[PDB]
Order: structure tokens, then sequence, then C-alpha cells
């Protein structure tokens, strides 16, 4: 499913855009990914027109699928 993608690449987390692979999403709050996934996304139906339980629950597991918190590429050279 790429509405997922969609859904946090709308605004839920953040990734290095000069190291490709590193990412870290808003770290304090990982919920907010989820909330914040279902705000655009109920802010804008998605073609999948998936629900949004699912969407921001998918959300929050792909979120948690990158385990990404930080660029350690930024130091990698
Ligand atoms: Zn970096």
């Amino acid at each position: 499913s790429e509405a997922v993608y969609i859904a946090i690449e709308a605004g839920t987390l953040a990734e290095c855009e000069v190291h490709e692979g590193t990412y870290f999403s808003d770290s304090g709050d990982i919920s907010e990914a989820e909330e914040l996934a279902r705000e655009k996304f109920e802010k804008g139906e998605v073609s999948n027109f998936d629900d949004v339980e699912e969407l921001v629950k998918k959300v929050v597991a792909v979120c948690e699928e990158l385990g990404a918190e930080e660029c350690f590429s930024c130091d990698f050279d």
C-alpha cells in the first residue's frame, strides 16, 4: 500500500534528503505521526479510499517499520 507512505509522507516523519536510507520520525511523539496522518488523510480522501483507523494504524506501523529516529549518515561521509 502506498496510501500509507503518502499519509506518512504527508508530514509524519522526516529523513535526511542527503542520506538515502536514513530516516527519523518526530521523536517524543510517535503517536503524533498517526494523529497527523489521520488529520491529513481525513482532511484529504486518498484514492485507495482506505479506512482512517487503518491508515493511522498503518502509519504507526510503517513509521515503526522504518525504525528511524535520526540520520546517522550525518556523520557518515
Ligand atoms: Zn544526514
